[PDB]
């Protein structure tokens, strides 16, 4: 990670993020409805792909970043207005709009 | 890509903030380069700095401590026998990871 940080320090100079996954439970509470990141990058129109137990649910338009700098991924938009049972594995991948490559950014189970 | 690297880093560390934009400080006369400052350095280790000038290694020294604003200055006069560096020279600054003794380029003049 130290080598990665300093590669990035040379390349981009300035970087600040918080991608700590904050999982939102629904009602009933055994459902995972959302994941929220406290401080996302905003230089590109990043999108999120969701996989549930290894199955692609695909990509949906991104929620606007809030004033506090946070961004929410709502699994209800990916799953027909329902959240995901917490016994499942849930993966969120952030998509680079320049390449269409995606990178793991949140995993439940 | 940097994007790939950023999101790899983000998955590993979650939360990070730095600024290594080189801020060159000129001497007297001002065609001499005397210092470089980085606005927000990493504070997780006791990082030191290696300086090279036109291909000549001036070695590794600790810098001054991280300031209250989070910045850190490297003073070339300490490395270069008490004198700044004519700005026609190439000046390279490397951060040394004290855990591995690996070097990383972090500033280059010319």
């Amino acid at each position: 990670d130290t080598a990665l940080i300093f590669r990035l320090a040379w390349d981009v100079k300035k970087l600040s993020f918080d991608y700590t996954p904050n999982w939102g439970r629904g009602n009933p509470n055994n459902f995972i409805d959302t994941v929220t990141f406290p401080k996302v990058l905003t230089d590109k129109a990043y999108t999120y792909r969701v996989a549930v137990s290894g199955r692609n649910l695909g990509v949906k338009p991104s929620y606007a970043v809030e004033s506090d700098g946070s961004q929410k991924v709502n699994f209800l938009e990916y799953n027909s207005g329902y959240g995901i049972a917490d016994t499942n594995t849930i993966q969120v991948f952030v998509v680079d709009p320049d390449t269409n490559n995606d990178f793991i950014i949140a995993q439940w189970n």
